[PDB]
């Protein structure tokens, strides 16, 4: 149709219709971001959003979340061969380990969720401004148990952080992530509980 096609431009429009698409579907859309890797003249933005979309839907698929990251988790690793962004990656690469770990979570939750706790430091570590960083760990803390020094209370100031920097930032060059943005407004709210707040009169 076009006369080109640029690397912006197609990643442009699948992140686009990504976002509105419903997860079952980002296998399909994973498969093209991998054609994309393919091609000689990717970023890594191809690779986050090769393992991105095949993490996602990982949630969702306990039958094979394991195997399935580890297509995801290699392409992370690509893209931080590549040179980009360590955070954003570690962001992808603690979910993988979070996905992975749905299939026995009251089992190996000791084991996986440290390493995921682990991938988000590192994550912290490398962009230590990055929204979606402290929303992983926001959560993380949500889930952690009192004996390991957790509570929505702990999540209380990273639930901040994420919303704070999305306030301040802006997504861009445009095929940037956009995910994770509403999520953590909501989290926030989560994290508080009860929110009964009887107002001023």
């Amino acid at each position: 149709m076009g006369q080109g096609t640029a690397y912006a431009e197609v990643m442009n429009r699948k992140v686009a219709a990504l976002d509105s698409v419903p997860p079952t579907e980002y296998a399909t859309l994973a498969a093209d971001f991998s054609r994309i890797a393919a091609v000689e003249g990717s970023d890594w933005m191809a690779a986050y959003y090769t393992a991105y979309c095949r993490i996602i839907p990982a949630f969702g698929n306990p039958s094979e979340a394991d195997r399935l990251c580890e297509e995801a988790e290699s392409m992370l690793s690509k893209a931080e061969s590549l040179g980009g962004d360590l955070s954003e990656i570690a962001c992808l690469r603690s979910m993988a380990a979070s996905a992975r770990l749905l299939v026995n979570p009251q089992e190996r939750w000791q084991t996986y969720g440290a390493e995921s706790s682990r991938q988000l430091a590192v994550a912290l570590e490398a962009n230590p401004a990055n929204p979606r960083a402290y929303f992983l760990q926001a959560q993380s803390l949500l889930y952690t148990p009192a004996q390991f020094g957790g509570g929505k209370d702990k999540a209380l100031p990273f639930a901040e952080k994420s919303v704070s920097c999305y306030a301040a930032a802006t997504v861009s060059p445009a095929y940037a992530p956009h995910w994770g943005e509403q999520q953590a407004r909501q989290l926030l709210m989560l994290c508080k509980a009860e929110t009964q707040e009887l107002v001023p009169r």
